[PDB]
């Protein structure tokens, strides 16, 4: 708490991963954001960051004379890595109750499925990325404006300390409300310049959980040594095509050591859609794709 | 001219060669958000594609339900690149076919835009019912709400087989539907225009097609006949951002998919930044990159 007169910065609320759902949920409904402390144990969160290790020391820092990969290293095959994230990380129960009060229809079964799984390492040093949506990899999205449904969500997960000096996320609560989207550049935002922003303090474990309709860029790592780790668990609807083809590249062995919420997930399994008929999205002639596979 | 003059003119499809002008072609697509390919498969190839799915055909029943749905005395059939070597080796690979579907979705600078939804062999059977109208972006539930300043979602290549006749269940379409102010449900409670919208039948020979945009309001006709069965394919195309119906990267061999060219490939999920891997192709881990 500050001085009596101190301006007072946008409200990000915070919620134990113990609280009620629908209470979180609420809170992701009124500011397109809301942290989950405890999303992951810290030992859980330690493990995994040791277990992804080995891979992330062979990934160099990409270093160049502009970006957001700059001094940023991305690695996305935490399934085969990780054994604390395939068996435990993705089947956080938590998280799969907040993807279905936002994607799934009744009757319809699972209405999401991973767009991506990837670790992140900003370096010390590395640069604050243009604020921005989420929902921008979609390129129409923005024209539906907040009446839009919803592209994708992220759990954007703290495996080392977010502080506002090694680069935590800066967020514009509300934004997902605004009348028009935009994307946010000098010609096209009216506001640009005069956005404020609120960093996404965290420790290890903790997420934040944000809507793919919220401006939103990483924060400046101004430090000396810290190289700040994040697990972004990035989720978007059935009908959206994935920037991972796991089910190409995660091998059967694994698919068949998954639960059938986690091959779906992962495009082991298919999902059916209700269109006035039920489709199989990612199926084969009929079936679903999980039959073919041997996962049945 | 068209119409005995005074008359009311009702709605008409364009048809085109398929040596004609892509762009001639893609003028009339935009008018009327459907034109009539003719020839757009030879009919040698038309033939050995009918004659290598007929197997697959022969062993799909039929089902008598009268209960509203697209499977009604309808058979459905999804694997070609299995089934035909036409298919895979010939059909998949017209220029025109590409050349249409880079101005529809690609951007320059992107590579394809596009890829494959769902390649169906949809056969009616004598007595099926009629369809529902609709629109075959309705698949994409939210793009109804863009309105015709939206973009384009999907396209169907729909070719007849065997001949598309008023009286053996030929599509019903709505040119101009893609332009209507306010896309709804084509139902009594959504659509004020319901009852009094205009349908042109789609009167093919087999290898002809018409690409159809997915904003377009259409439905099969009933089969009125005794044993004619219609007999079509259609190729289904979607943006890249968009997810296929069918999981082909999954059921297609990957023997078949090493005899694919690139652009084949890319339309079957084989090859990809959406579905990549990890920063690279994923063709480099399938081993399709030499």
């Amino acid at each position: 708490l500050v001085p009596r007169g101190s301006h007072m910065p946008p409200r990000l609320q915070r919620f134990p991963a113990t609280a009620s759902a629908d209470e979180i949920f609420a809170a992701f409904q009124e500011d397109g954001c809301v942290v989950i402390e405890g999303f992951i144990s810290p030992e859980q969160v330690a493990r995994f960051s040791q277990e992804v290790d080995p891979a992330m020391e062979k990934i160099p820092v990409e270093v160049t004379n502009n970006n957001s990969n700059d001094r940023t290293k991305r690695f996305s095959k935490c399934v085969i890595a990780s054994p604390t994230f395939r068996n435990e990380i993705i089947e956080s129960d938590l998280m799969h109750e907040l993807c279905d009060r936002v994607f799934s229809k009744p009757g319809e079964g699972m209405g999401y499925h991973f767009n991506d799984n990837m670790v992140i390492e900003v370096q010390p040093g590395a640069p604050a990325q243009r604020l921005h949506r989420d929902q921008e990899l979609y390129p129409w999205w923005n024209s539906m404006g907040p009446a839009g449904p919803e592209c994708v969500i992220n759990f954007f997960c703290a495996v080392t300390p977010f502080t506002e000096e090694n680069g935590a996320t800066r967020l514009v609560p509300g934004s997902h409300l605004w009348p028009e989207f935009t994307q946010i550049n000098e010609r096209d935002c009216p506001q640009f310049g005069k956005i404020e922003t609120v960093p996404a303090i965290m420790q290890p474990g903790d997420c934040y959980l944000m809507s793919g309709k919220v401006i939103h860029g990483a924060g400046h790592n101004a430090t000396t040594t810290d190289r700040r780790r994040a697990l972004a668990l990035a989720i978007i609807r059935r009908e959206l095509r994935p920037m991972q083809a796991f089910s190409l590249s995660v091998p059967m062995k694994l698919a068949r050591e998954m639960s059938e919420r986690s091959q779906t997930m992962f495009g082991f399994r298919s999902s059916v859609q209700h269109c006035d008929d039920m489709v199989h999205f990612w199926g084969n002639d009929g079936k679903d794709i999980a039959h073919h596979l041997g996962l049945i």
